Parts: structure tokens; sequence; C-alpha cells
């Protein structure tokens, strides 16, 4: 599924991401824009041989099992394919584990490089929330 911007903001808020571990909702929408272009089906190979999956591009080295990443953990206890659903529940629950770890949202390379330090609020402008 390719979400609209305000559609995804509403779904992330419903699932409890607004101000989760101190990160406002625009941060989570901006990360999704630059990680996946709002597309649940997005998949991208990493140079280390792992792969990133779904709306928030969650990695197979530590977080999910995709069957093809040697020496890897599955800390969210899920098949990586679960992260491609039109239902974002799996992506959200895994993200809540990642963001609690200690590095916060710096775990997402696109957030650090394109969202951090910008007017992220702009990503929810016009939305009835
Ligand atoms: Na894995």
């Amino acid at each position: 599924k390719v979400f609209g911007r305000c559609e995804l903001a509403a779904a992330m808020k419903r699932h409890g991401l607004d101000n989760y571990r101190g990160y406002s909702l625009g941060n989570w929408v901006c990360a999704a824009k630059f990680e996946s272009n709002f597309n649940t089906q997005a998949t991208n190979r990493n140079t280390d041989g792992s792969t990133d999956y779904g709306i928030l591009q969650i990695n197979s080295r530590w977080w999910c099992n995709d069957g093809r990443t040697p020496g890897s953990r599955n800390l969210c206890n899920i098949p990586c394919s679960a992260l491609l659903s039109s239902d974002i529940t799996a992506s959200v629950n895994c993200a809540k584990k990642i963001v609690s770890d200690g590095n916060g949202m710096n775990a997402w390379v696109a957030w650090r490089n394109r969202c951090k330090g910008t007017d992220v609020q702009a990503w929810i402008r016009g939305c009835r929330l």
C-alpha cells in the first residue's frame, strides 16, 4: 500500500507514536517519507548483505528473520515479510523496540540525514488529527 501523508499520520498517532520516547509525530512521518516514500512494499539491500523492509526500512541483521542473513538476530521475533503488510502494526511495534534502545531515532539513517534539525512539523500541515 502507498499511503497518503495525512492517512499515515493518523495511523501512526492511533498506534501511539506521537511523542513516543519524546519524538513528535512529524518526525515519524518525515522518516517514512525518506525511508520508503510512504510505500509499505519497499525493500532495499544493504552493503553488509542484510536487507531493509517496509514503511520504516527495518533491518534483517538485528530485528527480523528473512532466511538469508548469516549470523543475524531476530529481536522483534517476526518474519521480515510481516513488515510489508498494508497493516502497519508489526512495523510500529518493532520501531518502538528500536527507538527505546539508546540511540533513539539516530538508528534510522534517513531521519538523521534529512529530518533531524529541520521543521518536521511541516510533514503534518493541513492534516485533521
Ligand atoms: Na535476522
